[PDB]
């Protein structure tokens, strides 16, 4: 298994504007937001609390489409 997602690298308060630092890169199950989207995700808001080691999905992101 080789895809990597987004996983938060810090927990992401409802209602956060994503930066770089928030987001690491990992290969975890079931799959999330492909981390080659990483750049794309910056400055769009979380509509939920992400846990630091959350992966982050398409529903968690306002405004993300792919």
């Amino acid at each position: 298994m080789n895809q990597a997602s987004v996983v938060a690298n810090q927990l992401i308060p409802i209602n956060t504007m994503l930066t770089l630092v928030m987001m690491r890169s990992e290969v975890v199950t079931p799959v999330g937001i492909p981390a080659e989207d990483i750049p794309r995700l910056v400055s769009m808001q979380v509509n939920r609390a992400v846990p630091l080691g959350t992966t982050l999905m398409p529903d968690m992101v306002k405004g993300y489409a792919a």
